[PDB]
């Protein structure tokens, strides 16, 4: 029975009947070329359709944005063509559905950018980690990320006008809701993160300069649509694919969170740890997020059920993310509900492959 996950939410535009969200998956079952999503993928979303709000899996704002084998994008035809029958599954069993939009900078290989170029960062610093790609059979696999190039400053308008056409193509792809993806060392936060960015122009130095690209964005975006369709993802606190918030993240963190509240956007989204661990946030560093952001906060990472109710009575949260018991359980907000068992999950399948270990999860 629980208590206030299972009680409606107002998020921006939209109305989520429960607080028990799904976060956002990458799951890179695209079809190559095109990263075109499939109907494969449109049943995935249509099975989860009962979650109080479904954050689509990182998708590419552009050709340049990839990194990933497999991931979507939402910058071509095509690409808008697939979605439009995404977000209408979703719709026709009454769910809602936000396309988180990202540009994965560094996290990318030459392969599978534009031209077979370095791919583009703050900086020219190799992320020093993998990321995944497919062999000649259509396989996933993991390969280290290539050097990437420091964008020019007259390159930064053009950026800016990728997020913003695609949220356009997102808008008329009928999604309900947009999230920018400034989380997990992707370009975002590349910029905003002071181990990743050692840019001596204005987007690179004080915390004002690293948050800089990031605001932009947000304020192309939410005149664009409309500041009540956008949301955004940031993971300030700890070290995410060795892309660290610096020794003063806490500070930067609420710097950041008090400039977007000024846009009056939809939700906050804070993504906790890593997965593979990280400091829990302090209550006194929840009620500082909570104070400078007056509007939805979402919280992710290991969260259990038992947590977010804990959270969310103590007004420190609004809703809740899960990830993974959302790859394996589709209806999750009925087994919370109901206390149900959940289906084991299979992290073996959580990349690449086909319909095993993505739509053969089964509801109760
Ligand atoms: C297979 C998988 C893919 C992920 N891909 C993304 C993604 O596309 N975007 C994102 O912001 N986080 C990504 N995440 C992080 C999740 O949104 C989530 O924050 C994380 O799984 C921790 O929550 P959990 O314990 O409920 O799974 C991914 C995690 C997993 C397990």
């Amino acid at each position: 029975s629980a208590e206030k996950l299972f009680t409606p939410l107002k998020v921006g535009a939209v109305t989520a009947p429960n607080r028990v969200f799904m976060a956002p998956l990458t799951r890179l079952r695209s079809i190559e070329p095109g990263d075109i999503p499939t109907p494969l993928m449109g049943e995935y979303y249509r099975q989860r359709a009962s979650a109080g709000l479904i954050i689509s899996e990182a998708t590419q704002i552009s050709a340049q944005a990839k990194g990933y084998a497999g991931a979507p994008g939402l910058h071509s035809p095509e690409q808008i063509a697939a979605w439009k029958k995404i977000t209408a599954g979703v719709h026709a069993e009454d769910g809602r559905i936000a396309v988180q939009l990202w540009h994965t900078g560094r996290i990318s290989h030459s392969s599978i950018q534009p031209g077979g170029q370095a791919p583009v960062s703050a900086s020219a610093l190799n992320a020093n980690t993998r990321t995944s790609l497919r062999d000649e059979n259509g396989n996933a696999i993991r390969v280290d990320t290539t050097t990437p190039r420091a964008l020019e400053l007259d390159e930064i308008p053009g950026i800016v006008n990728d997020f913003r056409q695609a949220v356009a193509n997102a808008r008329e792809a009928g999604f309900d809701l947009v999230e920018l993806h400034s989380a997990h060392g992707y370009l975002l936060h590349q910029f905003l993160s002071p181990s990743s960015n050692q840019r001596t122009d204005q987007y690179g130095g004080s915390v004002e300069n690293r948050a800089r690209l990031v605001l932009e964005v947000v304020d192309a975006v939410c005149n664009e649509w409309s500041a009540d369709r956008i949301g955004i993802r940031v993971s300030p606190i700890g070290t995410f694919q060795n892309v660290d918030n610096g020794p003063n993240e806490e500070a930067d963190a609420l710097y950041l969170i008090e400039e977007l509240a000024k846009r009056g956007i939809a939700y906050l989204h804070m993504s906790e740890t890593d997965l593979a661990g990280g400091k829990p946030y302090s209550e006194a560093f929840r009620q500082k997020v909570r104070e400078r952001f007056h509007g939805v906060i979402i919280g992710a990472g290991a969260y259990t059920a038992e947590k977010a109710e804990d959270l969310i009575g103590k007004g420190l949260i609004d809703a809740v993310a899960f990830g993974r018991d959302y790859i394996a359980n589709p209806d999750l907000v009925a087994r919370l509900q109901k206390k149900a068992e959940l289906n084991p999950q299979r992290p073996e399948s959580f990349y690449g492959g086909g319909a095993e270990g993505y739509t053969d999860y089964p509801s109760l």
